[PDB]
């Protein structure tokens, strides 16, 4: 997945140099550009986890609150009976 | 909030410059670590939030269960009247 935070600075250190060569220039601000996209890709899929989990949480909260209607209603439904 | 794609994009761009204002290029070498570490905290925040709502799947699971367990012995008594 993305770049550590230790090997994110090491590029940014490299950058630093003027007297860099231009192909090495060039690669380096690559691998942020496709390290930059690799992280947003990464963010994305948390979320669409996140957005999947927080939908169960939500339909078993109702389904769980339909139980407990039932359950109330056949605690009452046993003084009668 | 991190960089958008397009505002990273632009400081990369800069960069590829080999005559930049050496000024300029460590306030943009600088922006980049900074985002960094702020995009490293975002994805951090909602880690936090998606395990605290894998903690409450779970917790809704036990509830489900404990008034389906209620549910039966209720039923069951329903029928020893």
């Amino acid at each position: 997945g993305p770049l550590k935070p230790e090997e994110h600075e090491d590029i940014l250190n490299k950058l630093l140099d003027p007297e860099l060569a231009q192909s090495e220039r060039t690669e380096a601000l690559q691998q942020l550009r496709v390290n930059y996209g690799s992280f947003v890709s990464e963010y994305n899929d948390l979320t669409k986890d996140y957005t999947r989990v927080n939908d169960d949480v939500a339909a078993q909260q109702a389904t769980n609150a339909k139980l407990k209607a039932r359950n109330d209603q056949l605690f009452a439904e046993i003084d009668d009976l």
